[PDB]
């Protein structure tokens, strides 16, 4: 565990991250897709073999001795608001499980379903509050990566109101 369990946000790449494992906002399929996913596969494509996972699910495969945890939130293209909500939700209970799991004292995370996979809608609240509910009992430092400027801001506030 980390000495004092902490939530933080960073700008940036998240295949540049300074944690001990990853968190990739995957599609189902393993494919390399697009966006957090797309830099992920160019910097860890070894996790990539029998990463295959369905919605709402968490796979780790290593890259090294570095964890690479597919989570696979929905596409609110297809998925209702409800069994949407449900689905990511899940995803990130299953993070946080294997998060624990692997006994690691840092994470990188994306906010799952925020880009493609977000039907046209701002879901940042959405994410973070589910993000939030599954890591609150888990006691690796969280680091949150984002690249919009706004939702850096936005995300900063929602931590430190916290406390
Ligand atoms: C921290 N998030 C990201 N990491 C890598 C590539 C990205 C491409 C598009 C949007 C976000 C990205
Ligand atoms: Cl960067
Ligand atoms: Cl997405
Ligand atoms: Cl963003």
């Amino acid at each position: 565990g980390a000495m004092a369990p902490s939530y933080r946000v960073k700008r940036m790449d998240i295949a540049k991250n300074d944690e001990e494992c990853v968190v990739n906002a995957a599609n189902p399929r393993g494919l390399p897709g697009d966006g957090v996913c797309k830099a992920v596969y160019k910097k860890w494509p070894e996790s990539f073999k029998n990463s295959a996972t369905p919605v709402g699910t968490a796979k780790t495969v290593m890259c090294g001795t570095y964890p690479v945890i597919h989570a696979v939130g929905p596409n609110f293209s297809n998925y209702t608001e409800s069994e949407g909500d449900r689905e990511l939700a899940a995803a990130y209970r299953e993070v946080a499980k294997e998060v624990t799991r692997l006994g690691v004292n840092s994470v990188a995370i994306p906010l799952l379903s925020t880009g493609v996979y977000s039907g046209g809608k701002d879901r940042l609240t959405q994410s973070l509050n589910h993000l939030f509910t599954a890591m609150d009992s888990t006691d690796a430092d969280v680091v949150i990566y984002c690249r919009d400027k706004e939702w850096e801001k936005k995300i900063s506030e929602a931590i430190q109101m916290r406390t």
